[PDB]
């Protein structure tokens, strides 16, 4: 027993790492057969940053300004385009470390592992949701663009998050593998700001779950509710709404534990209007919403992945 | 900016993890050079763990008895013998994966990366601190044990902890890799309990200088005291004594925030004797001790490994 926020192991994504260096500008790309994908801010300098034209600098290149850095072994690149805000640079090797993978969208509440890398060597990894508003909550410093976040499906990286930018309140943003933001941002300093959350209720829900299954059960109690009657208290309390399909997610947990979805929602709608009362729900006196119903049925059960 | 709890990269430890089989037992093992270190309760069966003797339990033992897994490839065992709490079981093959390492035994309040195992397969990686009780809050389920605790300077694995073990308060019990628990544990089926912690505030004030570093700073104060009247405060909220030591650790923190030791210390200070009174600090209600020192640094300052 016990709960953790959990990351992937990262052994399949740290051999795709490399650094890249254009100009002045070092971050780092994921090497998959023989394309390096990073940012496409690299091209950049630090006032083509203020409003860049990205076509206008790439036709501007040559394959030999790119310095790509594979460990302590050079890489040639032999060829470079641009996909939306990603550059896919084409190396004269594949990778022999490359994972079987997938580029694959999430769905904010959804959640991933992150490997926070600088100069192309991991430095370490965690967590982290997709929020409501396109952002996340990471841990990112100067340098750690390129750096990637991901699931793994038994032997299968699916690639979900690449790093471009942090915002003024602390929080940061970045595309799919594709080259595509998540939520309304650009790769560009201008006035770029969040804009307002919500709270995940269908993972609240799955954390509680995660209580019951480890032995917290002081929240509980004998009341119900109904999904309107719910959503009403939702609303009021900035959590986003609750749709059958969520009640469904729900029902493995529900059959664990002989707690009904509805039944959770009485107990999740009086911690909302009551608060905990100086107690504690798995070592956090805060209501949790970054684990998936998945993430408590894989760390509640056991799976692992070759 | 941002602060997370963040593990090492595991894949230097991914290349090292195996599965142990002995009878009706199985569990992970630590595969380094021409050993495959893993927990000695694997040469029971479920009436030998009330109180078993190895010795008498291994000197019935063939080597075949040992199924060892690495991957999809078998493993000879080659020689056995009983190091404490551990098994050393020589087998035909070196890991060609083996990195650079140390057996290394850690402190309380110290933190670590456990890479969680079953079947030999890595499931997931999070961070853990060695309570002052000599316990752990982490997430093992049955087929755990054997799963490795550790840290990455540069290149080099330092082993710390291998799983045994859960007490009935839900926490987890294991030893260094030399066979020797962490606190007055056995590896027997008894009534062992964990006995009582405290909270390490030498981390507390790491974490609160990790917050002031990230913006959060509504928590100072104008205000001063002595090192011997904060531990007055400290002795009477369960929190362990802060020492000279403690505070010239936290030095560097002190210098790059302006904050004087003693100055964060009268924070805390109010912290405990009022609460937060609805605020958090880097997501948190509560007061976070699984942070070291080293910790903050690291994440607020960027050092990778390779
Ligand atoms: C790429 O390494 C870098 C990652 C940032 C640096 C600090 N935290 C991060 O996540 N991205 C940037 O520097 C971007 C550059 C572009 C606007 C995409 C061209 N700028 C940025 O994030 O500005 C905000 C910022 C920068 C530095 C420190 C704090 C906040
Ligand atoms: C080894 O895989 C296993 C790990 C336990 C299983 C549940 N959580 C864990 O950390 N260790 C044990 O089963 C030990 C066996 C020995 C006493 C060392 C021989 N027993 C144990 O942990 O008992 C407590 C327990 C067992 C199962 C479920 C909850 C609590």
């Amino acid at each position: 027993s016990g709960f953790r926020k959990m990351a992937f192991p990262s052994g399949k994504v740290e051999g795709c790492m490399v650094q890249v260096t254009c100009g002045t500008t070092t971050l780092n790309g994921l090497w998959l057969d023989d394309v390096v994908y990073c940012p496409r801010h690299v091209i950049c300098t630090s006032e083509d940053m203020l409003n860049p034209n990205y076509e206008d600098l790439l036709i501007r290149k040559s394959n030999h300004n790119f310095l790509v850095q594979a460990g302590n072994v050079q890489l040639r690149v032999i060829g470079h385009s641009m996909q939306n805000c990603v550059l896919k640079l084409k190396v004269d090797t594949a990778n022999p470390k490359t994972p079987k993978y997938k580029f694959v969208r999430i769905q904010p509440g959804q959640t991933f592992s992150v490997l926070a890398c600088y100069n192309g060597s991991p430095s370490g990894v965690y967590q982290c949701a997709m929020r409501p508003n396109f952002t996340i909550k990471g841990s990112f410093l100067n340098g750690s663009c390129g750096s990637v976040g991901f699931n793994i499906d038994y032997d299968c990286v699916s690639f979900c998050y690449m790093h471009h930018m942090e915002l003024p309140t602390g929080v940061h943003a970045g595309t799919d593998l594709e080259g595509n933001f998540y939520g309304p941002f650009v790769d560009r300093q201008t006035a770029q700001a969040a804009g307002t959350d919500t709270t995940i209720t269908v993972n609240v829900l799955a954390w509680l779950y995660a209580a019951v299954i480890n032995g917290d059960r002081w929240f509980l109690n004998r009341f119900t509710t109904t999904l309107n009657d719910f959503n009403l208290v939702a609303m009021k309390y900035n959590y986003e709404p609750l749709t059958q399909d969520h009640v469904d997610i729900l029902g493995p947990l529900s059959a664990q534990t002989g707690i009904a979805v509805l039944d959770m929602c009485a107990s999740l709608k009086e911690l909302l209007q009551n608060g905990m009362n100086g107690r504690t729900i798995l070592g956090s006196a805060l209501l949790e919403d970054e684990f998936t119903p998945f993430d408590v049925v894989r760390q509640c059960s056991g799976v692992t992945f070759q």
